[PDB]
């Protein structure tokens, strides 16, 4: 195929074209990006006196454990405590462990910060050391530290101890422990609350993020971060929706909530931690607000919305408001960040195409109020575009699609037919999820992808060339989901996977990275690909340097030759860089083979006219300099 590349651009490529979509799914927040190592650290949103309330906690020796509704809890937000009892007639180490999120990486180059609160519910004669530490799951101590406590301590008391392992563990099958001497402790009861164990964090932020994951996200060169959902925004009912103000301030004051993926969220990854991550990485937010619908099916009635609209105003004021003018903005300043954060885009709800009967009045009432308070923000509608008709007219829509790899290359012209009428489009969730057109959301046995494949990433890349061609109206696009804990998964495939110790970069990750890191500010129109075909391309140019990025997706089973014609340019470099992602159709990066499929860089001969053989199932970027 002969591809003519015009010198005169057709439009400016948005700075926001490629970015990330986050919600806490597959333990992407708790157990993932948020660096806390203890699971069920504060007994949030569990039922006292059940086995479920003790999830992740285990006795050492003859310890007796129960989660209680404490008569004198550590805080209003944290009503549950761990009741630890040592039988009379005891000796030797006694206590309890936390298994982490399916393990804990123990590294001799890391300092860990352990903390907990305790009190004796009945004043006692106990006198002895409280030891915290890390052990292998077979019981070998890796690190420990201790402090003296007394049974006369009936008031809540925080212990803060560092841990300094001298040797790394051989694997991640390790636990945090708390012990006393069982002879000293015989017959004693202690109540505990609000445990925490942190490793070193990204940018050394207090209450911050897991560095290997945070660095992997920054490596893809994203421009935006959509958060906090996604389904995790919505709750199952009004009462269990995400609420900004429950996620800020002391961890003692964050109640947590039951999320939308079968597990409790601590809300330790809260609004300020998100915003600080954006500052640390150069991303801008696309922030969602709850919009009167929850996943159990209930829409608030129109005459019930006012307090929820106010809460959305408060949320935005926390991010951008003048501290002198609102309580939320004053709270951001009191938490150490008096300058406003950047916020250009707010999404109204999530997937309101499931509740399109009520979205017209919810959209109308939310956006009327929010646009008046925040004239500069662009509000994003979540129903299917133009059906139903919304008032006020949306300036943006969020479009989601989960489909087969084949659908993606067949639908690369999705935006070409749209009118250009001042509305922009956010492809806020997309992925090729299954090879089974008849059951997309099924099991791996029935075609669901466990991990992205070369097939899936190449189909996505073909669709992405269409997003880039149509970036006069498409302003943003993000794969979903972003993150997966391989030991606790509710959705596959995912962009980036991990266990307690290591990260896996998928084929799709590398397609996202190749697109985002090789993107000019000028879109150069070219000969169109075949609508419905397997071979697609998109060309952009950096206005300041002349670097010219030719992105090619061959989503089919045969190699195809392209002849690029750049004769409209006065000069084209005689060599270019070539970056190629390819492999067997069904190949994936997995925990067992995490680098099976990675990009390869080389040089190729270029000029005013030059050829390139795009392999079957490949994503290629050719970079030349043009003037
Ligand atoms: C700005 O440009 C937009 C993009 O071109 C315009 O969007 C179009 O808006 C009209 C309403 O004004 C929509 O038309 C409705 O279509 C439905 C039926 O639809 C569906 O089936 C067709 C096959 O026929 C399919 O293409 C869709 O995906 C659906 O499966 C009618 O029942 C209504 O009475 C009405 O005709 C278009 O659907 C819509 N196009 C797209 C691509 O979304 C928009 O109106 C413009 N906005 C302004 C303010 O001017
Ligand atoms: C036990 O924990 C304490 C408290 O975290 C550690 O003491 C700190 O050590 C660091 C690094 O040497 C100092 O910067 C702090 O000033 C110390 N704080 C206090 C309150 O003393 C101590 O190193 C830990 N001991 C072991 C064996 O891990
Ligand atoms: C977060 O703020 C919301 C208000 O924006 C609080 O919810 C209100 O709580 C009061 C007292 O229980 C109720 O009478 C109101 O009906 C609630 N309003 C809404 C909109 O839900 C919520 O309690 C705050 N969360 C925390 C942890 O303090
Ligand atoms: C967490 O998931 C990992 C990755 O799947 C598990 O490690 C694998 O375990 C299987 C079954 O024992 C082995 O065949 C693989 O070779 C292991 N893979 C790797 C890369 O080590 C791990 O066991 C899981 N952890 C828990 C606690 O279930
Ligand atoms: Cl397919």
């Amino acid at each position: 195929v002969t591809v003519t590349v015009n010198k005169n651009p057709s439009h400016t490529v948005p700075s926001t074209l490629y970015g990330l979509m986050f919600e806490d799914i597959n333990h992407s927040g708790d157990g993932g990006l948020y660096a806390e190592l203890l699971q069920n650290r504060a007994f949030q949103q569990v039922t006292p006196n059940t086995a479920a309330a003790l999830a992740a906690w285990h006795p050492i020796s003859n310890a007796k454990l129960a989660v209680i509704q404490d008569p004198s809890p550590v805080s209003n937000a944290l009503p549950n405590s761990l009741q630890f009892s040592v039988p009379s007639g005891s000796s030797g180490r006694v206590g309890f462990t936390n298994e982490g999120f399916w393990g804990i990486k123990v590294d001799s180059t890391w300092t860990y910060k352990a903390s907990l609160f305790f009190r004796f519910p009945t004043s006692s004669s106990f006198s002895g050391a409280l030891t915290v530490g890390l052990q292998t799951n077979a019981g070998r101590v890796l690190a420990q530290n201790s402090t003296q406590i007394r049974g006369t301590t009936t008031k809540w008391t925080q212990i803060n101890l560092e841990l300094h392992p001298t040797a790394s563990a051989p694997d991640v099958s390790n636990s945090f422990f708390v012990t006393i001497d069982g002879a000293a402790g015989a017959g004693q009861t202690i109540n505990f609350a609000m445990f925490s164990l942190f490793p070193p964090t990204f940018k050394n932020r207090p209450n911050g993020l897991r560095a290997d994951i945070a660095e992997t996200l920054a490596e893809m060169g994203p421009s935006f971060f959509r958060f906090p959902g996604g389904n995790n925004l919505e709750g199952q009912t009004t009462a269990t929706r995400w609420q900004w103000n429950a996620t800020v301030g002391s961890l003692l004051d964050r109640p947590g909530r039951v999320g939308d993926w079968g597990y409790v969220n601590t809300d330790g990854l809260g609004l300020l931690e998100y915003l600080q991550f954006f500052e640390d990485t150069g991303m801008e937010p696309i922030m969602a607000v709850w919009a009167g619908y929850s996943l159990g099916g209930t829409s608030l009635a129109e005459n019930q919305l006012a307090p929820y609209i106010q809460q959305a105003i408060d949320q935005i004021n926390f991010v951008i408001g003048d501290p002198a003018k609102s309580a939320p903005a004053a709270l951001r300043a009191s938490l150490g960040h008096p300058e406003p954060f950047t916020l250009r885009f707010v999404e109204v709800g999530n997937e309101d195409f499931f509740a399109a009967g009520s979205y017209p009045y919810r959209w109308h009432d939310f956006v009327t109020a929010l646009q008046a308070q925040f004239p500069q923000i662009r509000f994003i509608a979540t129903t299917n575009a133009w059906n139903p008709v919304l008032s006020p007219v949306p300036q943006s829509y969020d479009v989601h699609v989960y489909q087969t790899p084949t659908w993606f290359y067949q639908n690369a012209f999705y935006y070409d037919g749209f009118q250009r009428n001042g509305t922009t489009y956010f492809e806020g969730e997309y992925a090729a999820i299954s090879t089974n057109a008849n059951d997309l959301f099924g099991t791996v046995a029935d075609g669901r992808l466990a991990f992205p494949t070369v097939q899936s990433a190449t189909g996505e890349a073909a669709f992405m060339t269409g997003l880039e061609r149509n970036s006069d109206i498409v302003f943003a696009a993000s794969y979903a989901p972003l993150l997966q804990h391989v030991n606790s998964t509710q959705w596959t495939p995912d962009l980036v996977s991990y266990d307690a110790g290591s990260v896996i970069k998928s084929t799709s990750f590398f397609a996202q990275k190749l697109f985002a890191l090789n993107k000019g500010d000028q879109y150069l129109p070219s000969t169109l690909p075949t609508n419905g075909g397997t071979l697609h391309w998109s060309i952009t140019r950096a206005s300041s340097s002349g670097k010219t990025f030719i992105k090619i997706a061959n989503a089919g089973s045969s190699a195809q030759s392209l002849t690029f014609q750049l004769t409209q340019f006065n000069s084209v470099s005689s060599t270019g860089t070539l970056q190629v992602l390819t492999g067997p159709e069904t190949a994936s990066n997995t925990p067992e083979a995490p680098q099976a499929i990675v990009p390869k860089t080389s040089t190729i001969g270029t000029g005013k006219t030059f050829t390139y053989n795009a392999p079957a199932f490949s994503v290629s970027v050719i970079t030349v300099t043009t003037n």
